[PDB]
């Protein structure tokens, strides 16, 4: 089971046993839920939650996608994000906000269902580098599932690649898009790097990582050339370093995709240093990244 | 709110009131969860579910796709069905099995949160001037993106986005195409053609393959009809003599108008009309043919 | 120049050079007319016209897809094709109806231009009446997606894609083009639908993003009548390559035997015997010296 | 009707009664025509046309893609554009320059009918001085007709039979209520409108949708040089639909659509739900240099006295 | 190393020692050649080629698809392979002609390297719990990409690059879906499943026409079998009662699981076993109404 | 015949008619080879191979797409490479070093061939176009960064296409209809004084299309690396293809469609000029990029 502890259940906070929904709710059918990773570091001055508004406007923009109206404004969900650090006590830890459509009715269309149901739960939170294999599932087209929003139902493509990778004896999967080139993780996004300079994978069907948009900033910033480019799989086989980004990922080297060594074959200079960097970063210890950083206390 | 009544948690009946999940649920967060639509229909006889094994068997297959564990024998989930309609007294209702991933942890890879839990609610249950579609702009997803022959939670996020635009541009519900641009399925149902007096069903591509799609074919035969399988495109549809859609819910319903463009006389056609007539002689026990589809609550 | 004498201009007969149509007319610059293409044949008993009632039927099928009004009932068309050949004098013709969006405005919504204006022409065609076989090469243009353009249809626009591939044959030195779908798989010529054999069985192409050929269910249901087994199938072009025969089929192309492919000849390297035998007895069909095919023609006299 | 008047047809101007092409000619049967859009617009020093020599190298560039011949030279088109607009005493009007093929034969192959007919038509265009509409917004529907391959029609030149695809879009829109259609490309990202190229905003940035299978605008090119103009930083980037969901702001561009904010795709909102100050802008110092009030732009400006 | 013994080069046998080539040769280079599988299986009446003719004409057909001319006459080559098998002694055992483009020169186009250089090579030749696979993150090629129906060198890159996946993830084979999303075959070999007592066949869209396949369709209707030929997704196979491979190599191979989804019972099924056991009994010369399929060497 | 001579294999230089290999080798069978081209020119101190490090780099790298092994060190290599000119006595020569699984055994499956054989060979050493129907192979079907010798079947077959249309090079398009890259050489075009590099898509990273940047770059042109779709070519100011075979090639016509002025523009010719005074040695600012043999 998940340590939870007290949730914020649409409005006020509730003991975890007590934080449940009708299993007649129509995303518990349909996939009909949006929701978002939010992490919080131990700093010297407590708790900081790193790019909480980014967070929060991507959870409300995921929402106008599937039309899903949040009856509660971001100021009052970014301050139930704070507590739900303070009220458990937390320092380092997972934050999942969740908005999902309820039980009104089960008909496929969900406007009938508005408002949705919001909650805020949280709980507390290489070297070789990761091993990837590339997926036969394919990431979904632009027109078939809304890829820059994180809709429930857009994980179950992410959960049959996750699932193969770990059965194939990889730690996770690097799916392609239809027409055959490197979309993404089956949650974290994907850059590489050639002869010193650093390639970032255009957004196509993926999620516009927040972890990988901090991870360009912080690059730049330390005097690397960032490029943004589509890459094949082939692409990825013959550059010097292959890192993900994600929120749970942080910044992860991977030293091997599709049992092919990648470079060296263990976690390069580039990939770790960033790794490095972002971390000082998260902590409060850069103080041209402060603005990134929301002390609960 | 849903009048669904007792509804069956894992082994037992309870309020609906008492039927809840936990908000942690890895189905709630990532559209892990399979279910299935059952019909039962009254008749001289009692309540009577339509091809209720083979609605079972499909909801165990959606099941294999996602290698979600359910921790009941289909004998079990079968009785369940019959006792939901009977407990609450229903006659003519639709019923809706589901599995779903529980929240063991939140992961994406839903293997650790088997086995699956489940449970099994029901509820209480213009045709010639005929449905009016309207072609989507979400394609349906190709074979190696979501699985389409299974009922997966997270696949009618697909539907849903295309139900939605359908309504919302006037029509009663969506028409599909795949990413080639071929014709797919609505966004619940599945599709057929008449042309020259020959019946064409869609090909399953992408699509589910709907049982009652399935019952529609055989009747269609036995009325003496030539029936093709065929891949279909837009302007194939809007050339027909007929269209219409097969579903649990929508049974036989005639198709007047594609994107603004009557099918055929603008009004349910004689063929879909007929097997619509045939369908429901049949759901309701007044077709000794096909009795072995029904299953008598009592 | 064209020979076409006196052409039906929405409802009336008028002398070719009286019709003629603004150049602000939507069709010149959207390409949103639909048209069709039917032959007549000079038989024993006059001229006539090979299945006059299925193409005056998917003449208004290709209207409906563009939402377009022809602005006349299909009997009054029919009556209008049969006088296009009496009124001119013709014995074997090919006659060219056509509706098209007016002049009413140039927004590229072609509704506000409803009702089409509408024309029947005709010219002698096939004044005579192969063994060596036609030679094709395959488009780098591709057939149109069914949700790109209205394949089933004959609409103006759809044209422009089958002049490029035409073009392109002919440059390459080919007799005509074979154009493949988007995923790869063979569609239809740039004016004909395609067949090919292969150990004694006929197999004609699935419909998908092609004009269902009314000359290819001829030669579908001709086929079955001398009984050989016809399958319907998709295609590579490598299935076509290793064929004992392939062929085309068309209204203007008749039934054609196709013996090379991108330089490939295809089985003996000449016109086969199942291609000629079903083109001998398409030809006795459309000159009625088939009895058992008389339901397909309308005599004009 | 359309209140054309004089008509160059073929190197000489005739009443509108008289311009007229054959039935039988190619173009309208098989979509084997081109034609460019231009604008003309009244300033303090007379009408003036706006970018004719871009214009005009394009309606040629479009020849070239069906291996058209067009039997003027461009010198001949620019002064029958810029005498349509003179001897009709036009101000504000929409220039319509068309070439199709003929009726020499009706062979789906057009070589034969080379060389080209041409004509150059115009008719009153009027001027907006409102402002209600414009910043309400338009709003945008997403087709169920997909944008044309690049192997299968020509999208960067505007040929007749391309029409069709926009049309059946355009139809679409606004049977659905919508002002205008937005259509994908066949792998699912968002190409152009049906007779105009798309722009995003996001964070201050203005992003452009690259060529992909669309047309390359004029306007498109217009205002991406008049925002750097201003200080705003461009990018040409590749989207999908929910990217213009959650953008900003969205615009359109195009001869006739001039700039014009997109408040609403697919019945969800962009950013406040109404026309937003970055579009709102562009649009305003676009309409000040092709009316001549802009010194910097009188490049892009041909006046006709 | 391969115990091939005699080998037939351009005409007459060599030592295996002396079959071979510059390595300048253009097939090295650019994947021009073309070959073919074929199998000899040990009978009463001695070895027994099976389906040569097919297999000839197919060697020709693929050939065609390069513009690579075979100096040789069919019935010279169909000689030649009669030859290696009882020269060589072999009784059952796998035979592999090939055809390449030779070292004339080493432009990428190779009409100036024609007529193709010829051999004929010819060694010593899972079923029981059934085979395991795994899908392919490697798409099988367009048919305008690579000529999928024919035997080309350089198509089995795309195979090997299979192969290799599903061996590296502990699998015995690998299933390659096409661009769309659709099953296509295996590395090197065709697929069936078996739904409800019916056989299902994959139609040939981008893969090769197997000849064991053709065989297999034949038997399974020679055996009372409803036989249907159709497009497929992995999920209809993982739903499947039975699913299996066929090939020269693989004969007929039953298919336990797929992904790691048990396939029906989750070993092989008696479908497919039984159409295995009756190819076996055609091959080996036990069933009368197959003996044109055999070409006895003695 | 091809006029090799000594050819380096497996570690020691051989006769031609030496360099010979089993009609069994798996590579034979099933395109599991990787190659390179390399160009060697003469110039005033000598013959001078052309970016060997950077070709000897992508040879390792196609291999390892295949999961190929070399026996053999970069550095090996590099020698043997140089070697095959020096004991020939070659001075302008095009250099094809090879690798290639071997005859142990026959499964599609290359592995249990590993290693792989190697052996280096060398020999002493505007355009119309027209698209092919055959599309180049999607990134998840073959390893288009990779020259891969199974890779080339789609670039013979577009090739034989062109010339048999009577063209001198073959176009191809992706399977989505943009414009991919030629059978053997990288595109580009020019309009409004712009350079249009074609991003890298499917199509191998040309090595000439590499320098060909940096030499635009240097000369003051503006660089801009696109998407591009057939009639974007068409109504272009100019087309060249960049190739270590091809160096740099201006394209006059395309699909009989006449491209500009109809034949080789401004942009091309300068920028085929300093192309070819870096490679024979003519440049200093480019001599990094040379390796001279004697
Ligand atoms: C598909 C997907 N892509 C990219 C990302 C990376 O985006 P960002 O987190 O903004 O930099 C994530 C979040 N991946 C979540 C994984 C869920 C888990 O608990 O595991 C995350 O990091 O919350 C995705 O789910
Ligand atoms: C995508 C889909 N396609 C086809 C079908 C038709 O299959 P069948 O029901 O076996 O004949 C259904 C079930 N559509 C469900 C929608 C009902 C609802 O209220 O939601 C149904 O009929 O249960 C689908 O969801
Ligand atoms: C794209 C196309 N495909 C197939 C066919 C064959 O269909 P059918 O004619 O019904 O059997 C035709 C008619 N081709 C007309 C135009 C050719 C011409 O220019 O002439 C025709 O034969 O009238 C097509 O235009
Ligand atoms: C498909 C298309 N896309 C983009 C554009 C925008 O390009 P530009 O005008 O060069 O900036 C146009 C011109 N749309 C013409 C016709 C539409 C209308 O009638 O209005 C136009 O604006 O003249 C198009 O037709
Ligand atoms: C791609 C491919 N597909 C299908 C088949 C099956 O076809 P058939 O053999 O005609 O029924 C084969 C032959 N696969 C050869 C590989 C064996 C080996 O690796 O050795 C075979 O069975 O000879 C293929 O290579
Ligand atoms: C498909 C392909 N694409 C682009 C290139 C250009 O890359 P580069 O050489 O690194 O700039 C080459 C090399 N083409 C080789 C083969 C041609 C030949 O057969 O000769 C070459 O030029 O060596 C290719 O084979």
């Amino acid at each position: 089971q998940i340590k939870a502890g007290l949730i914020w259940m649409n409005g006020a906070f509730v003991p975890q046993e007590e934080a449940k929904t009708s299993v007649l709710s129509h995303a518990l059918h349909y996939g009909t839920s949006v929701f978002e990773g939010i992490r919080a570091y131990e700093t010297a001055k407590g708790p900081a939650i790193f790019r909480l508004k980014e967070h929060v406007k991507r959870f409300y923009n995921s929402a106008k996608v599937l039309r899903m109206e949040i009856p509660f404004a971001p100021e009052e969900l970014e301050e139930a994000i704070k507590e739900v650090v303070r009220r458990n006590g937390y320092r380092s830890c997972y934050i999942r906000p969740l908005a999902w459509m309820g039980a009104k009715a089960l008909g496929v269309n969900p406007l009938p269902n508005n408002p949705a149901e919001v909650m805020v739960a949280a709980w507390e939170w290489v070297r070789k580098g990761a091993r990837l294999i590339t997926s036969s599932w394919a990431r979904f087209p632009a027109n078939v599932m809304p890829g820059k929003a994180k809709v429930g139902g857009n994980y179950v493509n992410s959960a049959l690649a996750k699932m193969e990778a770990v059965a194939a004896g990889a730690d996770e999967a690097l799916l392609l898009d239809e027409e055959g080139y490197v979309a993404e993780g089956s949650g974290e996004n994907l850059f590489f790097v050639r002869d010193g300079v650093i390639y970032a994978l255009e957004h196509s069907v993926n999620l516009e990582g927040i972890t990988r948009d901090s991870v360009i900033r912080i690059a730049k910033d330390l005097g690397y050339e960032v490029q943004v480019v589509r890459a094949t799989r082939d692409q990825l086989y013959m550059a010097d370093e292959v890192f993900m980004t994600g929120t749970a990922a942080e910044v992860t080297p991977v030293s091997m995709i599709d049992w092919r060594p990648i470079g060296k074959g263990t976690a390069g200079p580039v990939a770790l240093r960033l790794r490095e960097v972002y971390l000082e970063a998260v902590t409060g210890r850069r103080p041209e990244y402060e603005g990134w950083l929301t002390y609960v206390n």
